């Protein structure tokens, strides 16, 4: 699913990312948007062998289990194809872990280059939310 801007912010909202360990609604929407495009089945294979997958492109690496990445955690026990879904529970609650281990959300390279430091509220201006 194609999420738009303001669908995706209230299904953000909903689930809890509204100021998540500080971090306000639009820094999420910013960042799907420069992951994913805002397209729940994003999917990039990386120069390590691991893969991003979902709305935020949560890598195998340490994240989900994608069954070819050797030598990777599960940190969020789940399938990494649980991330493509329309549901972006699991998603969130797996981006909810990973903004939580120390780095926040320099953890999403598009965020520290496009999102961190940029009038983020713009992403969610005009939504009812």
């Amino acid at each position: 699913k194609v999420f738009g801007r303001c669908e995706l912010a209230a299904a953000m909202k909903r689930h809890g990312l509204d100021n998540y360990r500080g971090y306000s609604l639009g820094n999420w929407v910013c960042a799907a948007k420069f992951e994913s495009n805002f397209n729940t089945q994003a999917t990039n294979r990386n120069t390590d062998g691991s893969t991003d997958y979902g709305i935020l492109q949560i890598n195998s690496r340490w994240w989900c289990n994608d069954g070819r990445t050797p030598g990777s955690r599960n940190l969020c026990n789940i399938p990494c194809s649980a991330l493509l879904s329309s549901d972006i529970t699991a998603s969130v609650n797996c981006a909810k872990k990973i903004v939580s281990d120390g780095n926040g959300m320099n953890a999403w390279v598009a965020w520290r280059n496009r999102c961190k430091g940029t009038d983020v509220q713009a992403w969610i201006r005009g939504c009812r939310l």
